[PDB]
DNA sequence: AAAAAAAAA
């Protein structure tokens, strides 16, 4: 039967017109057939057309005739009929009222139509193919379960007439795509994949631009004349579609290490260990850890092994994840101009990915492009990996593997890429869970991985990558089998080959250790201060301590274990100071624009292009654990809050951080580089501040302390005694005395590991066959990161009257509308570097409609979520809200 | 009681 051309897809935004349903069928098998060609990494295309067993080409022509058949569920009564439309020749099929989604109609109805053209019948490539289809919107649904030997009845298609429309759909995008042969294999994994695929098709052609121009050139009438027209005229205008979007690839040549990076004249021990042995090893899907102190260039190291694996697997593509949106911000620029130095583009963006993004000016915009430049399709919403280059935070892979809808969009961006995760160290037991299972399943998707560390503990590294190779190899972990990863080296790296699981340590190759920059050894000196009150009492030891920098001077920082106490001993340190030398606070809690002024003032003091600058003082600074996120600092004297070994030893690196440059000054006390540790004084099992024991918990606490005191004041070689104590403060168990509080510190970490499955994604063995536990979930929006979180506050000020003000001052008034009555971006920002990070807690239950922004507001992305703290001036005072008083002190921060 | 991240077709 001819096909009818009355049946519709689109008519949003067409101004009284509609797009047929065949139309859109075929532009999606266009746009997808396109995508495999020109989008698709070619290692991808390779890992796809492997699962089905069959040749790219047809593979190829498999996918596009799948996505010409992803919105037939259109065809059905109760969507036809959602607006004006003649089905008089269209009786039978009445109104159910299961008001059942279009999408979820496709999965229904493909099971039981695509056998008519050779699928396996009750077949699995074909449960698999209509379950994937029917997914096109983010959401898979279960397999069709029926209890009739009519099943496509029983699902509702019962009409002969409307059955004869949707199998005219079904043949007319078979043809336009040439016939392909049903594929014989077909797994849940690669089916996800080819479901995010399926998903940029649709997306790309329902654009309206595209759309109008289609309406001009609709087909005459349903024939395969007008329809094998219809077909290849959207072939060619889809190239143009990936351009706009800059979803173009970026490859980039071969080179050695120098050749890559040719303003490095003596690479060190690290980038000569990896360029010299990696590439023999680097043949195909794989993984590498780097595990390696700061200042050792990792970056381009990584850069490096990323660019072996790329070409190794047919995959031009990188994500790099970083901890926090600034580092990726700092990186984002790295490797961009590590892009146009290594390329020889203009249609492919080097996305940045997180969720400041928009309000960076020299990302976001405001034919002929700039390189590299951002695109207005990429800028939102779940699109990003789907660029072909990107840098982010690590939470934006994450969501891959959590369930939540169009994870399979994300796992399809990523699939292409080779993916980069620095900073591993940094990630806490309910993200490395999450970690676990992304790996897993890049694992499986044939995507190779460089993860790039500071000491990493061996069980996690174990960890990583034996889910690594879990996913790589089709089966779990036997209790039998031995461990991938018993061991450790810092310095040191790991290769670890997908295809035979072979694991080659950077040792097994090489006796030498690898050359590092040498470093004095760190004086770490444990000090005990008086409780007062079960609190620090530190006055006297920061007297004694602190005396020759007052004399012959220096620098030197004090780190806090909280804000509260971290603003204590700045507000100590002032009075001592009316009595040159500089004081500095620095924490979370300061609005951003103050944050972003003070940090870039201090590295300037204290850290390399001061020093270089000779800009660097003759002082001291305060701060909380802000200290060991990436800074630029260089101290002369440390002094700490007992924190875990891991945590003081990544917070003791800023000691004499560039020693290694010949310019540099010590004054005279400063004898050796040095950490001091605070700890209480006691009086079996040893005892710290409750404040403390929030934060990090109590055994651990104890085993860092059980261990430091064990030493007897010895130095600790850097770096070949780090590593070492990482790995102890956890293994060695005669380190707790107290078993009560060593196994809470276990149940609390089995909380999070907990939390963390309930939340991700199935292992890929699980998701063979059935992909919906992708998407399954009941009973709000899962996390990439443990705990209650933080909300963003914004301060404003009431005079006595009271009318808002957003200064104690009260001359710039309260924006009750912004800059067409709307927020503009930049107003936006400009309220948002007012903002100030707080984490949540009981104060958040009880708040009043004083604390809620206006109506205006409410209509803005970065606006609507905000919190309002009042704050009460007369001619500044403490202000109640949600059942505490806050003042945002200016040289202090906010204080509560 | 740290720090950290976090509308589509
Ligand atoms: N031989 C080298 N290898 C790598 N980086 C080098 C080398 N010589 C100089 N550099 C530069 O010195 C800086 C060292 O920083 P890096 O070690 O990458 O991170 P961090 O300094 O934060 O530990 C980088 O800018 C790097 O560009
Ligand atoms: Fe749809
Ligand atoms: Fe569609």
């Amino acid at each position: 039967p001819p096909l009818d051309l009355r049946f519709w897809a689109k008519e949003r935004g067409l101004r009284g017109k509609t797009y047929p349903l065949v139309c859109h069928s075929l532009d999606a098998a266009a746009a997808a057939l396109v995508l495999w060609n020109e989008y698709l990494s070619p290692g991808l295309r390779d890992t796809i057309a492997s699962s089905m067993e069959t040749d790219e080409e047809h593979a190829g022509h498999c996918i596009a005739f799948w996505a010409g058949l992803h919105d037939i569920g259109k065809l059905t009564r109760e969507f036809q009929q959602q607006i004006a439309i003649d089905l008089s020749a269209y009786p039978g099929e009445e109104l159910s009222g299961e008001q059942r989604s279009h999408a979820a109609a496709t999965g229904k109805w493909l099971p039981f139509a695509l056998p008519s053209l050779g699928y396996p019948n009750g077949g699995l490539v074909t449960g698999l193919v209509a379950q994937m289809l029917g997914g096109h919107h983010g959401t898979f649904h279960p397999h069709p379960s029926f209890q009739s030997r009519n099943p496509l009845a029983e699902f509702g298609f019962s009409s002969p007439h409307w059955e004869k429309q949707r199998h005219a759909l079904l043949h007319a995008v078979f043809d336009a795509t040439g016939r392909p042969t049903p594929p014989d294999m077909l797994d849940g994994p690669t089916a996800s994949v080819v479901c995010g695929l399926v998903i940029l098709a649709d997306w790309l052609v329902s654009q309206e631009d595209f759309l109008l121009e289609r309406l001009t050139s609709l087909p005459a009438d349903g024939s395969a004349s007008a329809l094998r027209a219809h077909f290849e005229t959207s072939l060619r205008r889809i190239p143009s579609l990936l351009d706009a979007a800059g979803l173009r690839p970026i490859t980039v040549p071969p080179a050695t290490f120098t050749e890559s990076f040719p303003h490095l004249s003596k690479p060190n021990g690290l980038q000569a260990s990896l360029a010299k042995h990696l590439p023999c090893l680097c043949t195909g899907p794989g993984l590498v850890l780097i595990t390696a102190p700061m200042g050792e260039g990792k970056t381009e190291a990584a850069y490096h092994v990323a660019d072996l694996l790329g070409k190794a697997t047919g995959r031009p593509g990188r994500f790099l994840a970083l901890p926090t949106m600034a580092t990726a911000d700092q990186m984002h620029t790295r490797l961009k101009e590590y892009a146009r130095y290594r390329v020889e583009p203009r249609s492919s963006t080097l996305a940045l990915l997180h969720s400041m993004a928009w309000l960076n000016p020299d990302y976001a915009p405001a034919g002929h492009r700039d390189p590299f430049a951002a695109t207005d399709w990429l800028m939102g919403r779940k699109r990003g990996l789907l660029a072909p280059w990107a840098v982010g935070t690590i939470d934006q892979a994450l969501m891959a593997v959590l369930r939540a809808k169009h994870n399979a969009l994300r796992l399809f961006g990523l699939a292409g890429k080779v993916v980069v995760v620095d900073e591993a160290h940094a990630v806490d037991p309910y993200m490395q869970v999450l970690l676990e299972q992304l790996l897993r399943w890049l694992g499986t998707l044939d995507v190779p991985v460089v993860l790039l560390s500071a000491t990493l503990h061996h069980s996690i590294a174990n960890s990583l990558v034996k889910a690594y190779l879990e996913g790589a190899r089709g089966r779990r972990w036997n209790r039998s089998e031995p461990q991938p990863v018993s061991e450790v080296s810092y310095p040191g790296w790991l290769h670890v080959d997908a295809r035979i699981g072979k694991v080659t340590r950077s040792s097994d190759v090489d006796p030498l250790p690898i050359a590092t920059t040498p470093r004095k050894p760190l004086e770490v000196r444990l000090v005990d201060v008086p409780v007062k009150e079960g609190a620090l009492n530190r006055s006297t030891v920061l007297a004694k301590e602190l005396t020759p920098l007052v004399k012959q001077g220096g620098c030197a920082a004090i780190i806090c274990t909280t804000v509260a106490e971290a603003q204590g001993v700045y507000d100590l340190l002032s009075q001592w100071f009316a009595t040159a030398p500089d004081l500095y606070l620095l924490h979370s809690r300061f609005p951003n624009r103050q944050r972003t002024e003070i940090t870039a003032t201090i590295v300037d003091l204290f850290g390399k292009e001061g020093a270089q600058s000779g800009r660097r003082p003759t002082a001291v600074l305060v701060a909380t654990q802000v200290v060991e996120q990436s800074l630029d600092l260089d101290v002369d004297l440390m002094i700490s809050d007992l924190a875990p070994v891991s945590l003081l030893l990544q917070r003791a690196g800023r000691c004499w951080r560039h020693e290694h440059l010949g310019i540099i000054n010590r004054p005279q006390w400063a004898k050796q580089p040095e950490l001091v540790v605070l700890t209480p004084e006691q009086n079996r099992a040893p005892w710290f501040p409750r404040s403390w024991t929030s934060v990090y918990p109590l055994a651990l606490l104890q085993r860092t302390y059980t261990l430091l005191r064990r030493r007897n004041g010895a130095p600790v070689q850097i770096p070949e005694d780090v590593q070492q104590l990482v790995d102890d403060v956890y293994d060695d168990d005669s380190l707790a005395e107290d078993l009560e509080a060593d196994m809470e510190r276990m149940g609390e970490e089995l909380a999070q590991r907990g939390l963390a499955r309930n939340a991700v994604i199935p292992d890929p063995d699980d998701a063979e066959d059935n992909l919906n536990g992708l998407t399954e979930f009941s009973f709000h929006v899962l996390a990439t990161r443990f705990g209650a979180g933080s909300v963003r506050v914004l301060c404003y000020y009431v005079d006595t009257a009271g009318n808002r003000w957003l200064d104690p001052e009260c001359t710039v008034e309260f924006p009750e509308q912004g800059t067409e009555g709307r927020f503009t971006m930049a107003d936006c920002r400009d309220l948002v570097a007012r903002t100030i990070p707080v984490r949540m807690g009981p104060w958040a239950s009880q708040l009043t409609e004083d604390n809620h922004p206006p109506e205006a507001w409410r209509e803005s992305f970065y606006l609507r979520d905000l919190v309002l703290i009042p704050q009460r001036v007369t001619d500044v005072l403490p202000t109640e809200t949600g059942g505490r008083e806050w003042l945002l002190d200016p040289c202090k921060g906010l204080i509560f």
